[PDB]
């Protein structure tokens, strides 16, 4: 019988085909043209770093299909087509936003310091890639712990409430707004075949949960490296927040994400 | 700039999400299961090898996509999602329908001769997964072959026009035979990928024009091969043409077939 109708991933899967049939393609952006035109040099400069970690982060969880097609995990593969065409609408979505507001052609890599090189650029292609050749309990926790449980259920849970922060409220951008409400339903299922992945394999031996908490505190040092340079380049320029008479809490943001961090590692179980 | 608005394969991945939203929960198979029901046991036997086909033919395009995506082409990537989706709703419905007239425990790979396994068993997943190690213009235009040359636009349309000749007529399985029209729609949108994908790498060099044909000719012995196969078993047990004052015409259907593959052929312009 090809197909568990009662596995989890498989009612995730028909979750995912009722619920994400947004397209990007019907965003109206021209308020958001004219929102962005009406900027002040400055002001536009505040708003990009914010927009440098979402457009960056080619299938990242190609690998990972791969992986669970290869040891037979048929509902699980269903379910990650769901994901991956997500991954398309992601990078969609922010494209024509880019477009739209004029900065497609500008490079906003100049805004990845350091810490957010060693997420994007290192720990999650090689965790995801690693799949391709090591399949083990490890590698799967490592590479579900990676995307799923930090880029996604932290950094990414953590810059769409930012965004609606500042911008729900300034009255800006209200295509972007409406394309992050969509990504950041999308993500509830990523975050939750993540959980549901992490721990399959922890219930099977214990000794996991140890090696998951241990790599989210890995990752930790460069998560919250990646947010003080943001902090701190907003901190800096904040004229936009004179502006809109936005109370830019940086200090309640800060917390957010770390809330969202000790909240992932609460919804994996010992048990 | 992350997307070229105007590149085919991106228009492909716009027409995919407008045309692409049906879902196979939504298909109604009662009546299915009545008609299966009402069957005698030798028609039941008359329906299943033209079945079996199709329940075995696990995302056989991801390797297509690893491969594309390291190349940078983006928006085939995108385009691509669609597919992948897709072939998960093909296994999706079939698995539906099979369970709805209760033969989804059964195992049809019986009805699979050396003709159909040199095709789906070798041909398609070696090509394919030849991409993890090996891209070249060579490997990608025999990928494209096998799969959406041959596979898909010659024996799936020629399947899904025989399941039409043969239970569009009777009245019979009013439910796979939507199924069957969103397969059909879908697989438009496939075959368009590979005829672009052979066509950009032979415009490159026209050398490659005859490797395309060269390889379509090596697959076709099993292709008919497969066909006179099915036709055999049909001829022989045709109590269900009997019943239900159906022309079987399997003369017809085998120029249908012969048909497909040289309309295949022609999509390819050596120039
Ligand atoms: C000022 C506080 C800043 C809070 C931290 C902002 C983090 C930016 C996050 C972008 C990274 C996630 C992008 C990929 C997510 C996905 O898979 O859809
Ligand atoms: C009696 C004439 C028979 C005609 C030939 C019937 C061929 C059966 C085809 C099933 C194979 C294709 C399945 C995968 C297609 C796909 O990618 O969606």
């Amino acid at each position: 019988a090809t197909i568990d109708w009662e596995h989890p991933m498989f009612k995730l899967y028909e979750k995912a085909k009722r619920n994400g049939k947004w397209n990007p393609a019907d965003i109206d952006f021209s308020q958001d043209q004219k929102d962005f035109a009406s900027l002040t040099s400055e002001e536009k400069i505040s708003a990009l770093p914010l927009v440098a970690g979402f457009s960056a982060g080619t299938l990242d969880i190609l690998p990972m299909a791969h992986a669970l097609a290869r040891q037979g995990r048929l509902e699980d593969v269903l379910f990650l087509t769901t994901f991956m065409h997500d991954e398309a609408k992601h990078v969609e979505m922010f494209s024509r936003w880019q477009q739209a507001v004029g900065i497609g052609q500008m490079d906003l890599s100049v805004f990845h310091n350091d810490h957010y090189k060693r997420i994007f650029y290192e720990a999650l292609p090689e965790a995801m890639n690693r799949l391709y050749a090591d399949d083990s309990p490890e590698a799967v926790i490592r590479a579900a712990t990676v995307y799923n449980m930090i880029v996604e259920g932290t950094l990414a849970e953590s810059g769409y409430y930012t965004f609606r922060q500042i911008y729900k409220k300034a009255g800006l951008f209200p295509g972007l707004l409406q394309g992050i409400d969509y990504l950041n339903m999308d993500e509830g299922r990523h975050i939750q075949f993540g959980i549901y992945t992490i721990q399959r394999i922890v219930n099977e031996d214990e000794r996991y949960y140890e090696l998951f908490i241990r790599y989210m505190d890995e990752l930790w040092p460069h998560v919250i490296g990646y947010v003080d340079y943001l902090t701190e380049l907003g901190k800096r320029q904040q004229q936009l927040a004179r502006t809109y008479a936005l109370e830019i809490d940086y200090d309640l943001l800060r917390h957010y994400v770390i809330k969202q961090f000790n909240l992932r590692k609460k919804q994996i179980s010992r048990t």
